[PDB]
């Protein structure tokens, strides 16, 4: 496989399905990336069995513990955690004294790219500022412009590290809050620098689905069509469907994992809270259709018991199911786009989910 | 398979190796029984892969949540938790207003046997009193005598339930504290009633290994030779070896599970606490020889990181390793007895473990 190759196999409206080929493996798009140096309560083999092709790691948390340098000493993140497929790392740009140099908590564009190198990241995110919401036009602009200067510094840091440049990919992050002209300026800046892929940053920061969707409507077309489009931090199953309808190819969210531990299970009929007393003697699986190993073997009643009891196995089972659900959603999306029936799938999904 | 058949295949001194055959499966002895309606942080398939043939459940905890009747409604403990092999249940006699009728917390011999039935237990423990340590001779005697009266009531309750009597086994529990004459009286009483197996109760209650061993020296020979001998709540790897040298066939302990979650890993060179800084960059597996999946795939360094971070996967990995260690210990014991070299194994084990 090449360092990076994105190929679109089929389209329906703005939606696309295809593959990203990288040295450590192939990524099917639209893709959901479970978030980790562990995907909480799952062994990597379990993550893989659910259908994930790539997972996310984090510059900020890993740099604190166990340390970037320590992980490199030990062989890199892949060997450390036992996941041999691609890993995307965020830059630390979401998760203090700020300056043009970077942020003291030190993290700058250069340090962020170095940490991702030390971790052995396959997909490296530029170091950005995730603009708070709401933001005035002035502040959104100032923040966006800084991020574009940091995007150039990120590019140059990545490129000056031969091993990194030859084996990893670099994504740029569009900012601009909810303002069309700032999103356009940002897209233009990023395309001028040139990246392997383009994220839509600064959303899922409290604006609400309708606003998020309105911003995606004009922002995604601004990005290079022939490169992947990554919506950072999204989201609920319905957010995902609507975002793919607007041209997004990649997603990460802590919801399936976090939710899972707190008792929320995703189903095709909508989310359920398994701790509710109504499930205490319910012998059916979490979801009627789900092909995951949890739904093949255990009942709602048992998982209800486990979560109310605080048992670790409850977290394990809920998290495996939810990540499997998300991957099954992505597979249905991929298949429906490839077959030219995604708009019908989206409508069907929504009518049942809601 | 029959309801219950114990066969001794080989002996060395007081040590024995063989099999217990029951309807849900075969149990290799000497046996270690992991303790659970979950073996903490492990799926049942994982428990089975470590080599366990039987696991333990608990009358007391299950009767509180989710309830005995509720579990029966749902199909019994085996279907509920997804473990289809034998299950031994304790009576609640270790774990309030006491009277000859039973104990109010209500639990009596009759209720205890009924709860174990409702759970679908394969090996049912008589309802007893675990005599506090230290105990004077008077109190130990009074307590032992009550337990023997409760043993008869347990026998009669079990026998009056046809389904239970035809499909499950019943073990009696010897008491008498540390006093030889009370242990003999108790053994005699239990043999007169007649059970499928005989536990040594009232040990591992703070007396210390030397005293425990001295009591086993005279107490185990008092029990029927042709029936299994179960030492309740023991213990550390070295307790297990010494107890098998004294005629014990079955063991349960929460140590491998509890220890695992708290950072203590068992190794052939003795226990280690994985949180110690010395393991932070140690790429070796938990144990050099261990065949478990954890030692095949992850380093001390990674598990160190996980446990210090409070990650669930750390508990999962530590617990799988420790239960695998215990099963490998049992296999080495079984093999060494069958080959007539257990005394040498015991000495070798101790010299390296300590
Ligand atoms: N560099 C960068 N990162 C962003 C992130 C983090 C994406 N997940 C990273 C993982 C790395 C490890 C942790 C996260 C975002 N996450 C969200 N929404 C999350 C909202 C949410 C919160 C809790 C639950 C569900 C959703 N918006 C984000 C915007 C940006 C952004 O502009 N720039
Ligand atoms: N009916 C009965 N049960 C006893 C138990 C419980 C055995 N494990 C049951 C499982 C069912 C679910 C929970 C336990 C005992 N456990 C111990 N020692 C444990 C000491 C220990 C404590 C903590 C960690 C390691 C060892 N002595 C015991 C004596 C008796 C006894 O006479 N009668
Ligand atoms: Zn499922
Ligand atoms: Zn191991």
């Amino acid at each position: 496989r090449p360092r990076f190759s994105f190929s679109i196999a089929a389209r329906e409206g703005k939606a696309r399905t295809g593959t990203i080929e990288m040295k450590r493996g192939v990524i099917r798009t639209p893709a959901f990336m479970p978030v980790g140096a562990t995907v909480k309560a799952l062994k990597p083999e379990t993550v893989r069995a659910t259908g994930a092709d790539i997972i996310l790691g984090n510059t900020y948390h890993l740099m604190l513990r166990p340390g970037a340098e320590r992980i490199a000493k030990l062989g890199g993140l892949h060997s450390f955690m036992g996941w041999d497929r691609p890993i995307l790392t965020d830059s630390g740009g979401y998760q203090t004294k700020q300056s043009e140099e970077g942020v003291t908590f030190m993290l700058s564009p250069e340090r962020s790219i170095e940490i991702q190198h030390l971790l052995g990241s396959d997909i490296v995110m530029a170091f950005d500022e995730c603009t708070p919401y709401p933001a005035t036009p002035s502040r959104a602009a100032s923040s966006m412009e800084r991020s574009m200067r940091w995007a150039k510094r990120s590019r140059d840091a990545f490129d000056s590290r031969k091993e990194q440049a030859e084996n990893a990919a670099l994504f740029g992050i569009q900012q601009g809050s909810v303002f069309e002209n700032l999103r356009q300026q940002s897209a233009d800046a990023l395309a001028e620098i040139g990246f392997d892929g383009y994220a839509v940053g600064g959303l899922a920061v409290g604006e609400g689905q309708d606003e998020m969707f309105r911003v995606l409507d004009f922002s995604v077309p601004m990005l290079p069509d022939d490169k992947p489009h990554y919506l950072m931090g999204v989201g609920k199953p319905d957010d995902i469907v609507g975002a793919v309808e607007r041209g997004i190819d990649m997603f990460d969210c802590v919801l399936p994992t976090r939710s899972g531990r707190n008792g929320q299970a995703f189903t095709w009929d909508g989310p359920i809270n398994i701790r509710n007393a109504r499930f205490s003697e319910d012998l059916k699986p979490l979801d009627s259709e789900c092909h995951c190993a949890v739904c093949q073997k255990w009942s709602r009643a048992y998982i209800h018991h486990l979560i109310r009891a605080g048992e670790i196995l409850g977290a394990m089972l809920m998290t495996e199911h939810n990540i499997a659900f998300y991957q099954q959603l992505m597979q249905k999306i991929r298949d429906s786009i490839s077959e030219g029936r995604f708009s019908q799938f989206a409508q069907d999904f929504r009518a049942r989910y809601f």
